[PDB]
């Protein structure tokens, strides 16, 4: 049982630019504690980022071909413009939780939309890290009951 | 310190109707996960639903005269009409975690608004009661770090 | 107790507030005339009004629990902003139909949209008192074909 | 003291395709009951349909000069695109009542809206071939008190 | 056969009911106007008038062959639905007027919209039958100077 | 009873002054109130006052109102004139005059504040103005039905 | 002044640029025009032409003293801002035609919307300079009829 | 009988002005190429043209009566604006590849809006006269394969 | 000089037509009352009405070299209309209260937005002359300590 | 080289998963079907897949260098959101007929808006790969005799 | 003139109010600055700014008795609001520029409309004082290159 | 690099070749134009081009860690469609300016809208390739006053 971590555009930066301003958290602290807690449970978890999309199409569809069971995915500013990856996702029909670091509606207007979140098994927005290490416990309650 | 759990309009009928249509669940049931979750982390915790604006709005007065520090609340329909709830909580200044069982962006499209989203913490939805349960653990490392 | 008719709210204004606009008939009347009609064909019938959401919303609580059949709801003013009617309705799965005694079409553009009318069998909107006993006729012939 | 009772396109389909899943009920088999509850009343009752706007508003207007005082009207597809419909029953001055057999409210978004229903009596739908009948009995309580 | 007059839907309606109530002027008042206001400069006018808008696509076609120039038309409930007709007028490239005897911006926001304005040489509203009078002296000077 | 003039408040107005002081103020439900029976007792004008956070409780009350013989309502809806149907229906259903009064300035906070159920129907409305708006309407108030 | 002609901004400059694109004819042309047709019936006729909305505004309360019994008014781009001028003419309650020369529906978008359309008596564009005349042809057998 | 092929209104007028600039093709060449095409596969081909809704209506109803089993359909303006239509292909069941001879979304905006495409088995535009031969070779295919 | 009242386009109209109909009072009147009411509190109080926007942009600017600490406007039709008004007030900075003598929402939709409101103090709508009145009691206690 | 195939992202996907689910057939399958119907015309056929839109942008940028005089292109998804590729292909000016395997009408709403259509010599959508053989047939046609 | 400057209203406010809040910078140094650089290239320069509309209008009309070649025009808040002066460019037929001091886009939603932006050469916003030079210097060279 | 210049998709295909330019002008000259301007301010100056998406936010990222102190950035149709892009330049937290060689609301609407502009310093847009010369002079004194 596979578990595969997505991060889309810009989450790379996290942590970078003057530490004082949004913290000191980066994405591959991140992708350490995910790993940790999902080596915990005995589960193989997968972890990708990309600026491009093609990539991140190109990563859904080779999870498709390793057996992956359930997508966590931070699609950051593609879910307000990617059906690319929507079509992606229900091409291999691999379930997904949606997932953003921060509260999207307490943003612009266009943040508020989103091509993904109504075919996500759900959404948590604006928890921070911790909103990814949640998706994860969800996720291997479902596979691992 | 304490935490308030608001549970809004129809939630009292989880697992009431055919338990094999909707499932088995219970509000109670949810509740007492919570209770035992709050116990376990020394945090006091309080929970309510009601049918009744009026009395949701009073609910979260009374929160503010009882030193509660974070409520987890979901409004159910509530969420896509009541003004009167985003400014009773706004009033006591009280900050929030919004929870839905379902995922909201799935269904209708009047659902896909809230008037309570952009002012929360953030927002859980689609991951049935264990929402609730993020969300609480959440709030528990916020309140006791 | 088999049918329920609901009154939503000012509908107890009727026939009080100058008989000079809408006439002479009161709710009263309109519940004496609607007893007698399912009287006459042996069925049981409750009837209820309220100004207050909640107050509506725990009598169709209550109604999956008294086994009620089918729902006679005139909404009034609830039609347009109520969604917690919708999910009371559709969460005891009690069939409802839709009743109003004024032709909202030809009214202000705010009371063409209904939270309840795409759920309901049917509505009968601008046929005064009558559109209740049609409605009652028809639920009689469904429910005792 | 006549009625008419108009039935706009492709209402004749009615109960001609595979009787066993949109029913039985033919556009005869409502005329017939029309026809029988309003010689129970000694009313005179026309009938008329077609799947030509112009020839439905050629009716109309020969209404006017027969002396019609009420009618009846399933305005079917015509509902949401025949202004010609609404000008023409409006310049003949007939007072109306507007009939669907569906709940209209229930389908897509374009049925929603209607040419007629702003300036008809009432409007009923969604109560099948019954609904026809409730408009017939309020119309002969309104002609012969 | 050199100006063609098409009046659409209803028009003939016009003088008929309670002369007191919208005038005494009807459709054929009009026509001999015109008809005579054409003879006085040679011209030959036709007229034609239908509820059927198949019967005046039909007209339209015919008015290709004949060597018709202009065409003054009051589309009347058709302005607002009929893109058949727009695509007669334009695919026969004969130009013509749109004529209204009512102001139709007075009116509901619907009759605000064309299928036809946008492509005639010009639009006379409001000022009753003399609006074709006008149309007539307009479609007179231009196709003989 | 009978009240010739009633003032009713909507939801979470019996939070104002609460909430440190400092922040939105040091005035109260119950200073407007004060002020607002001193000024119709000084015209021999007798003034009720309700406030609630059930929507179905004004509702209630404006239909009390019309038995009491309520001539005229001043009425700050609060978060309900953006959302109450049944309150606008209420209010024509007894047809008693209103006017609306807002403290705040509703035009400059978030869009969906613009609209109003009430508004239209309303003899006048007055926003922005704090606590003064209700002691304007008031006024207006016991001109008309005292001139 | 019996009848007013007001002509709205830019509308000086017809005829000044090229021979063609309006064509040779001038304001200057059309009031020689105007002012002949009303000699011609013993009526009264001023013009005014400005492209301040402060100076029509202005003039449109100076005809209520002077006792101006119809204005004809091409607003030109007025015509699509303003609401003085619209409240203006209300003000005074003098009636009044709305004349184009060019055909406004067949332009931009925002050229489709006006502010006095739906409170003038009537509406003629797209008839070049006669749209005039035939305005104060109507307003000539209006006024002495 | 097999296969039916509709044409709406004003495609008649094919290939009949200024054929040398605005096309040669007719309506009845190609009518003559279907016929042909479909005889070499020995499928029966019928063809309708009518410029009144009604006779189109009317025609559907008859194709269900002839055991048609697939419609090829230009509504042309149809299209845009007729429900009765989509009803009364819905009405008979019986399967429609809608066809332009020109490419819709290349022109004005209403003409992207359509009421049959969504119940279509597909959509051709913009190929010219070939459109309805690709229509046709996918039915035959279709109907024996 | 303390205080500036700016009535809009139109105002001057006031008791003019008809004094039956839209009432007696004038703007003068107006002047007059506000006047006497400064002098009772030793504030000065200047006046200004103009058809001209640009007059009116002249005058705030005037406004800020004269040391005025509030202006009271009704700014009529323009504030639908004027950014460049608005740009006035906050280029100058100097606090404002908007009014209108009639209840603008109670009017057609265009009426409902406006250029000034959000940057107002405050507004106060309906209340007849009175509204500046109340303004200018607002403006004496909130200048005079 | 003559034509040029361009099929967008996820459609490498075809045939992949449960080939019962959506059918056997692949873009292999496809690709080979119109070469070998390029070779029997004896026109030179070109392919390209590619999840990344830069990929397919630089593929359009090296077909002008290379000669190509048509485009078919499967935008997939790319359809609803890249003006990127709509630019490239009016930047390179080489005309193009765009193709969907599936009815994009019978989907979701904002699968019915395009960035391409409105520029294709024509569209086929819900033809299967069929489709793709029709617009060749077209392309060689146009391209031959 | 060969170049005139035209300011709309509120410009001659720039560096008035406490000259520490949004700058020392005005009207006058601007109008100096360019001044000199027309100078420089032996251009002759005209400036222009007023608070009323009308002015504007005529400005430019008179600039086409001039021999103006060029408009460079910031129309500050006449931009969202004024199809006069629109029409007054247009009529003109002076090629213009549309400079802005502050980012238009960045401020409320209503300022990112322009009537004038599409017909300009091009747009300058967000620069301050230098946009105007170098629309300048833009027009410098495409006069004389 | 003190200053990076990024060119969007298809911006490549410039000049010779042709967009459809009746223009020589290449993406190559720009490049050498400002590289020269940028030497004679001893500023260094990088450019880059690329129709990947991915490609440009990866480079916007790198500038952050080279020390860019301003982009000059023409994202060509990136402007209408890209989130990420915005996302990268707050993310970086360099300061912009938005350049366009065409007037981009000259054109389809669609155009009219970017997800950056509004973040950007100011905007050029329609003035050609000295458009970026003129971003780059403000730059240079912005950067060395």
């Amino acid at each position: 049982s596979t578990i595969l971590v997505i991060h889309g555009p810009n989450l790379n930066l996290l942590g970078k630019r003057e530490p004082e301003v949004y913290g000191h958290l980066t994405l591959d602290n991140i992708n350490r504690q995910l790993i940790a807690q999902a080596e915990q449970a005995s589960i193989t978890l997968d972890t990708f980022q990309s600026n491009w999309e093609g990539a991140i199409v190109d990563r859904i569809h080779q999870a498709q071909t390793e057996g992956v069971k359930l997508i966590i995915i931070n699609p950051a500013a593609l879910t307000h413009t990617s059906v690319a990856l929507r079509d992606a996702l229900l091409g291999v029909a691999i379930p997904f939780i949606e997932v953003h670091l921060s509260n999207v509606h307490a943003r612009e207007a266009f943040r508020h939309h989103s091509y993904l979140s109504d075919k996500a098994i759900g959404v948590i927005c604006g928890l921070g890290a911790k909103g990814y290490s949640f998706a994860l416990d969800y996720a291997i309650e479902k596979i691992q009951p």
